[PDB]
């Protein structure tokens, strides 16, 4: 009797449908989800409660990206004896790997993608922008042909929430620079960074609560018709594509613009199954994290919930490129996709970051002052 912990915003009910193809061909055993909070963070504080308290209620665990170094060094996980990785991702084999022991099994890959308006940006004969300085003349050509109150220029992520750790990021890769073994903190970058989102809304070109808005708020407001540019993971498009959707047949998707000569990074993403430590079903759940990593669930949820793959075959896959096209040119996106800090105290890391990101864009303090206290606080962590 399974019990398996994934997000809300993971699409538990396409989770669901490959839980029913296990249980059809596996008799005697059932699975049932624990839906946990929408972003990463919130699930996190969660599961650092139950792991601490050896609680052995859940079994396998969907865990982000950045979990493996906490989880391997807290022992919450049972890892898979002499597991080879080698059928998956390069990024996503590294990431599952924690001092020589497979701490998970790949779920599914995810990056940032720039998602816009192709309908808009073809009715004004613009391109895509490589720049951020073309999508700020993009949003105000736009803005002011349209004369729609409710249209956004730029939907980014500037909630205290996992999601603004790569909000902060994508500027600093783009600049060339690296936050790490030890922290290279790179003032200029970072100011650079802190001030770019800041300058969205204070040009108008993001609206002026952006330090509310979650990934999923986004994804919503986008998929209402309300936004010209989103930053934003895979699964969008399914929401997008859908049938409770303002943008059918209405989106594009470009790689992140670069900051002034730079270059068009991204933020590493994608989940991987951990089995419990304290699962009293470690063998089922073992056999059951096999069939969910396994390449043809991999496929389902590409085809069924716009997850990006675990396997490089599955992204020029005949049936995924016919349902999704862009995942034909996604690979080389994901496998150059910047990791955030690969730590235990990455709980840390997160509040640090996610913390200045927010109060820099809700006015508690400037872009120079949130670089100060940042780099302050990561040199205490890392
Ligand atoms: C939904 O997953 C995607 O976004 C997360 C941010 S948040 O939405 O949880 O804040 C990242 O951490 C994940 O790596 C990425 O795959």
């Amino acid at each position: 009797e399974l019990k398996i912990f994934v997000s809300s915003q993971h699409q538990p009910d396409i989770w669901r449908k490959a839980l029913d193809q296990y249980e059809a061909k596996t008799p005697g055993v059932k699975v049932v989800i624990e839906t946990g909070g929408n972003t990463s963070e919130m699930q996190a504080q969660y599961l650092n409660t139950v792991m601490s308290a050896k609680d052995s209620s859940l079994d396998v665990l969907m865990l982000d990206v950045i979990r493996p170094a906490q989880f391997a060094t807290a022992g919450w996980t049972s890892d898979f004896s002499g597991k080879d990785l080698s059928a998956y991702l390069p990024t996503y084999a590294e990431a599952n790997t924690v001092n020589g022991k497979i701490v998970a099994l790949p779920a599914f890959a995810d990056s940032m993608f720039l998602y816009y308006r192709k309908d808009l940006l073809d009715k004004y004969g613009i391109k895509p922008p490589t720049t951020w300085d073309e999508l700020k003349e993009a949003s105000k050509k736009v803005m002011e042909g349209e004369k729609n109150p409710e249209l956004q220029g730029l939907s980014f992520q500037g909630k205290a929430i996992e999601g603004a750790v790569c909000t902060f990021l994508l500027p600093y890769w783009s600049e060339g620079k690296s936050l790490v073994g030890k922290l290279n903190f790179d003032n200029k970058a970072a100011v650079d960074s802190l001030k770019l989102w800041k300058s969205f809304v204070d040009d108008g070109i993001s609206k002026k609560n952006i330090s509310e808005v979650a990934t999923d708020d986004t994804r919503k407001e986008f998929q209402a018709g309300k936004v010209l540019f989103a930053v934003n993971w895979s699964y969008a498009w399914t929401h997008f594509q859908g049938k409770e959707s303002q943008v059918n047949d209405k989106v594009g998707v470009a790689r992140l613009p670069a900051v002034k000569g730079g270059e068009q990074t991204t933020c590493l993403g994608g989940w991987e199954f951990g089995v419990s430590a304290y699962s009293k079903q470690q063998d089922e759940a073992k056999k059951l994290v096999e069939y969910l990593s396994s390449q043809d669930v991999s496929k389902f949820m590409a085809i069924n919930a716009a997850l990006l793959p675990t396997y490089a075959a599955l992204y020029k896959d005949a049936d995924v490129t016919k349902t999704i096209p862009w995942f034909a040119d996604a690979l080389p996106v994901v496998e150059t996709a910047k990791a955030r800090p690969v730590t235990p105290r990455y709980n840390e890391v997160s509040e640090t970051i996610r913390t200045t990101v927010n109060g820099v864009l809700a006015g508690v303090m400037t872009p120079e002052d949130g670089a100060k206290q940042m780099e302050s606080r990561l040199r205490r962590v890392l």
